[PDB]
């Protein structure tokens, strides 16, 4: 039984950040882009009640975003392909949404990013403030919308005194169809 | 193998409108020419009960029949836990398959709903998107509408439950309408139906102020 995993979205949008192809068995690993044949992968030596192997593909960015091709051979031997999800390209409309006025009789409120219009779901929401990350945060997975394109909303959670404070919070998307990879929006009191 | 059983659970809305009918619905499958006979016996907290519908097997298209027996429940057994236990009965099964279901356990805890008007940002565009943000409650069992006037919404997305950090759920639930709709100050409102509200039902309206 194989499992052939594709790079995280965020990984894939972010020159820093290391995209990988991930070849799952639950052996001879052969890594093949668009045929051809590459040499790069790191298998870790085979680690309950069963054995696992594992091989680990390191992508070009640019390259998983053009649509290569990427198969994994496990050595009859069970021959794997994967690749960008596809569809043609639509650009994220991100909004910020405040909290409710009945939400504040809480201790924390609820600040909300809408990410609306895209295509393909291969997507990443983060959250910031003041220059450092904020990390309280759950964002639904895409789902999809009655025109064919996708939606989800991240909701950050904050201390209310921080938000009544006048503290600007940031919701930063990152998705192959926007300019950059990236765009962002602020949030604050007013 | 022969024969398998699927037991559905009743829709939470018909658990929680008292007027409506949740059914536990137990279905086989895959019950052979050979050995077509299939007998239910329904159980509630391990107490057989009489009361079923059963209706006549169907052929499938893939000669085999698909069997179905309905259990009518009472809604506040539902809601308090109680055990429905289908068995089914075949000669083409080694033993009678029997299977059980309940409400998902754990302490309840009460939805909040609170409506968002959209970004004024967004009103650059033709429509416009009305968001009613559920969170803050357990089970996940949940049922969520959007109106206007006392119609239905047609152009309207739910997002699944999905767990926060303290072990509640959330969810949002999205309504796009017209920006002119929006714009002439019409009412719009997002009802929301749980076991842990009151009346097991809240409704919260928003309009352009
Ligand atoms: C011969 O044909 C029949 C009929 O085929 C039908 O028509 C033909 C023309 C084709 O198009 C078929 O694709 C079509 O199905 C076949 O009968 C089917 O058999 C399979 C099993 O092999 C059943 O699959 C199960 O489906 C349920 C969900 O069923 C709903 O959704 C279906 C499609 O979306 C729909 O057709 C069904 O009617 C049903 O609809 C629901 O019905 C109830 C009652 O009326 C209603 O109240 C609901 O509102 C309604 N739902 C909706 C959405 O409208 C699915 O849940 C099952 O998943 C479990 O089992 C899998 C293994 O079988 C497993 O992989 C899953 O993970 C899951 O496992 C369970 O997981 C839970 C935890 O979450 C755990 O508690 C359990 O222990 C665990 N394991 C279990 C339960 O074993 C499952 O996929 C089809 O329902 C059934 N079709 C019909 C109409 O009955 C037959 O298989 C064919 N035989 C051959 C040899 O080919």
């Amino acid at each position: 039984s194989v499992f052939l995993f594709p790079p995280k979205p965020k990984d894939t949008l972010m020159i820093s950040r290391t995209p990988e192809v991930t070849c799952v068995v639950v052996v001879q690993f052969n890594w093949y882009v668009d045929g051809v044949e590459v040499h790069n992968a790191k298998t870790k030596p085979r680690e309950n009640s069963t054995f696992r192997v594992v091989s680990v593909l390191t992508v070009v960015h640019q390259d998983w975003l053009n649509g290569k091709e990427y198969k994994c051979k496990v050595s009859a031997p069970i021959e794997k392909t994967i690749s960008k999800t596809k569809g043609q390209p639509r650009e994220p409309q991100v909004y910020t949404l405040p909290p409710s006025r009945e939400e504040m009789t809480k201790n924390q409120v609820s600040l909300t990013c809408l990410v609306k219009g895209f295509y393909p779901s291969d997507i990443a929401v983060e959250w910031e403030s003041n220059g450092q990350p904020e990390n309280n945060y759950k964002t639904t997975p895409p789902m999809l919308d009655s025109d064919g394109s996708f939606f989800l909303y991240s909701k950050l959670t904050v201390d209310k005194s921080r938000w009544q404070q006048g503290n600007v919070f940031s919701c930063s998307v990152m998705h192959e169809a926007l300019h950059n990879h990236y765009t962002q929006k602020s949030l604050s009191l007013s």
